[PDB]
C-alpha cells in the first residue's frame, strides 16, 4: 500500500508478511471456492500493482489457474491500450511489469488519483472469477434439496453455486425465482408453490423453517 | 477509523486488510449465525461510514441479504431525515454515499462528537439482525433436549435460537422461564419442575448437572 | 526486515513474534505439505539472513529435514563462492553465520541492492523443495480418480502431487496432458478421450462437471 | 371499413378448436388479425365455442389491462373499456386510428389479447421446461421436438430462453445421449448435436 | 402494404404438416412466399405447429446467415437482424423495399430460409440412398421412383450424383432387372433404362 511519511510524502508500505500468508492460505486451503474473491478483495485493499504481482506469485504454484489469470490480464491490458492509445500508465504499466514503483505512487497519488490499483484489482478479479467458474464442483441444475436437508442449508448451497456459475443478471433472477422452487424436495416444494409467484427469499425461508 | 497525526490532526486511518478479511471470513464461513453481530460490532469499532460501506461490499456477494440490508438502511435514513428535516449530516450522508470523507471526519471530531459512525453501525446491526432472523434453521418452539443431550448443550442451543429469533423482552423472559422447562426431556423436566417457579438459570444448571 | 528510521536511516526491524509463530505452525501442523513453500515465501518477505536463520531455528526440531536443508544451503554457498572467488558478501555471509547484521543492512541497501536476502531465500526454498519431495505420501503414478470422486477433487489431488514431485517442465506438461486422462476413472476417461488431444484443463473440467 | 371475412372467421375458430391452445395460436392470431378493429377482435374471440374457461381468462386479462390503462390515463380520448370495444362503437373505433398522430386502439387491444393468450398457452402446456426430460428409449429427435415445444410455451425472457436452449437440452438428456453431447462439448450447434446423437 | 392471405397461410401449414419435410417443401415455400416481407416470412415460419426442432434449426441458420451478412457489411442501413425482422420494423422493411435501388431484404431472408430448409431436408431424408434396394418382386418403376426421391433428398454434388445414377441404380436392382441393365450396358439414359426394363 501507500502511507504518508512523517513529513507527508507518500512512501510505499510493503504488504505485510502475514497478509501474504493469509492470501496463501486462501489460495491453497480453500481450493478456489467462491469465497476466494471476497477474501482477495479484503486482503488487497489499497494494494499497488507490485503488491498484486507479489500476491499472484503465490497463486503461480497452480499452472492452469495462473496461466488463464495472466491471459485475462493480457486481454484487459489490450482493451485498456485500445482505450488509451510522468508518462501516462500503459496497459503493461498497470500490470506492474514495465512500470517502476515510483511511477505507481505518482499515478495513485495524482489529483484526481489514477486508480491503477483498482483497475488491476478488477482485472485480477475477472481472472479469479474465471478460475472459480472452472473449479465449481457442480452446475446450478445439479443442486437439489435432500430428503431431510433443511431449507437453510439447501439455499446456502444453491447461492454458493449461483455465485460460482456467474450467470447473467436476468438469468440469475429467473434461477433464484423458479429453479430454487423446482429443485426443492416435494415436502418443501408444496409450500413454495403455495406461496405463489413473486415470493421473496425472506417469505420462502420463514415459511419453510423446520419443515425438514 | 480516525487517528491523531504526529501534529495532532485527525487523519483517517484506512481499515486494515486483515480486518476486512476477518469480516469476510465471518460473512462467508459462519452462514449468518447469531454470532455475526458481536463479530461485526468488534470488527467495526470506530469505523467511519466509508469503512462500513467497504465492509458491506463483502456481504454484497449475497443478493437477498444485501438487498434487505440496504432497504433497512434506507428506512432508518428516512427516519433520520424525518427527525432531521460544514453542513448538518443528512440521512444519506450517514450512509456514506453523498457525503465525503473529510465531512465524516469533521462530524466525528466535533465537540461534542456527532456519532455518525455509531448511528450507521446501529442501522447496519438492525439489518444484520433481520438477516439473522431469516437464516435461523429452527424456531424457538422446535428446540428440545435430546434423550441423552446434557442440559448445558441444550441450554446453549436454546439461547442461540433465542438470540436468533429476537423476540420482545417480556416474551423472551417468559420463554426462558417456562418454555425451557417445557421442552426439556422428562428426566430433567422432573427436576426443573421440582425446583419450582422463579428458578434462576444458575440453579437450573447446577441442579441438572450430569443428569443426562 | 529493514525499515526506514524517522530520520531515514535503514534500521533492522526484527521479525515479529507472531510471524515466527505462524511459521512454526506451518512447519509443525502441515507436515511438510507442498503448501509450506508458498507459506514460507509469504512469511519471509523482505527477511534478512539473520531472520531466515531465526526461522530455520524452528524447523531445526526435525533432524533429517534440517540436516539436508543445511547441506543444500552449503552446496549453494559453494556454488556462490565458485561464482564469487564493506567486504563483498561471501557464501557463508549469505548464510548469516559469518557476517554481521550491519553488513547485511549495507548489502541490502546498496545502489543497486545486493539481494542477499532473496538469494538465501532461494537456497532455503530449494532445501524445502527437497524436503517436500521426501515427505510426499504417494508418487504421481499412484494418484487415480475413485469410483465416485468428483473430477475437481481428483484434479486437485493430482496437481498437489505434481507440485510435490517437482518433475521437469516437459515431463510435467506430458503428465498433465496424458497421465491425468489415463488415471481417470472409466466414466470420466470416456469423456476425456472424447475431447481428444490438446484439451485444456478448462475444457476437461467443464466437460466432466457432475459426471461422478 | 371492411367486415372480417367469414372464411377468416372459420379459419380462426377451426385453428383454436383443433390446436386447443398450442404456441402457434399466438402467431396465427396475429396473422389473421392484421389491422383488425376492436369490434373484429371481439368478434373473433366471441365466435370461439369451446375452451370457454380460457375465453373467460382472456376476458379477465383484458379487464385487468383496461383497468391499468384507466389508471395510467384518468374525437374523445379512449378509456380502457373504450379500447376493449365494449363501449366504443364501430365509427368510434374507425376513429382513433386516423387522427394522424393516431392512437392505434386496435393494436393496443391486440397486445392485451396476446398477453392473455400467452398466459393461456403457458398454463395449457403439459409440463414445465425443467420437467421435460428424455426417456430411457425415446428418440432424440422426438425429445428435441418436445423440449422446444415446451420452451415455446414457456413465457420466459429471451436471455432466459437462450440459457435454457444452451444448457437444459444437454443436461436433461438420458446418459446414453448425454455422454455423446458432453463429448461434443459446449459451443456445439443443434445440427452437430443430433447428427452425432443419431444413434 | 398487403397482409398475407389466411388461405395461403393455412396451405403452408397444411403442406408442412402432411409432407413433413420432403424436398418439395422448399419449392412450395419459394412459391407461397413470393414477394413476402421479413415480417410475413417470420409469420410463415412461426405459424408452423410441430417440427419445432426443424424450426429451431431454421432460426439458428437464420442467425448464422445474419452474422455472415453483418461481417460482410459492418435512414439506418439494414443489419442481418434487421433483414431477419427480429429487430427491424415493418415501416423500415417497406422503406428498404421502396428505396431506389432497393435492398431486397425479403429475397435475402428467403435465401437464408432456403439454405436452412435444405439442411432440414438433407437430415430428414428417412433412409440413405445406399439402402434403396429393389425388392424381389417390387416393380422397377417403384424402385427408381424411391431411388430418385432419396437422391433428391440427399442433395449431393453433381459428380457424385452422376456416379450414383450410373452405378448404384444398376447395383441395387433385383437380379431380374440387374441382368437386363447389365446387358444394356453403360452410357445409357434413364428413359432407355426404364423402357428396356419394363416387365
Amino acid at each position: 500500500p501507500i502511507v504518508q511519511n512523517l513529513q507527508g510524502q507518500m512512501v510505499h508500505q510493503a504488504i505485510s508478511p502475514r497478509t501474504l500468508n493469509a492470501w496463501v492460505k486462501v489460495v491453497e486451503e480453500k481450493a478456489f471456492s467462491p469465497e476466494v474473491i471476497p477474501m482477495f478483495s479484503a486482503l488487497s485493499e489499497g494494494a499497488t500493482p507490485q503488491d498484486l504481482n507479489t500476491m499472484l506469485n503465490t497463486v503461480g504454484g497452480h499452472q492452469a489457474a495462473m496461466q488463464m489469470l495472466k491471459e485475462t490480464i493480457n486481454e484487459e491490458a489490450a482493451e485498456w491500450d485500445r482505450l488509451h492509445p510522468m508518462r501516462e500508465p500503459r496497459g503493461s504499466d498497470i500490470a506492474g511489469t514495465t512500470s517502476t514503483l515510483q511511477e505507481q505512487i505518482g499515478w495513485m497519488t495524482h489529483n484526481p488519483p489514477i486508480p491503477v490499483g483498482e483497475i488491476y484489482k478488477r482485472w485480477i478479479i475477472l481472472g479469479l472469477n474465471k478460475i472459480v467458474r472452472m473449479y465449481s464442483p457442480t452446475s446450478i441444475l445439479d443442486i437439489r434439496q435432500g430428503p431431510k436437508e433443511p431449507f437453510r442449508d439447501y439455499v446456502d448451497r444453491f447461492y454458493k453455486t449461483l455465485r460460482a456459475e456467474q450467470a447473467s443478471q436476468e438469468v440469475k433472477n429467473w434461477m433464484t425465482e423458479t429453479l430454487l422452487v423446482q429443485n426443492a424436495n416435494p415436502d418443501c416444494k408444496t409450500i413454495l408453490k403455495a406461496l405463489g409467484p413473486g415470493a421473496t427469499l425472506e417469505e420462502m425461508m420463514t415459511a419453510c423453517q423446520g419443515v425438514g
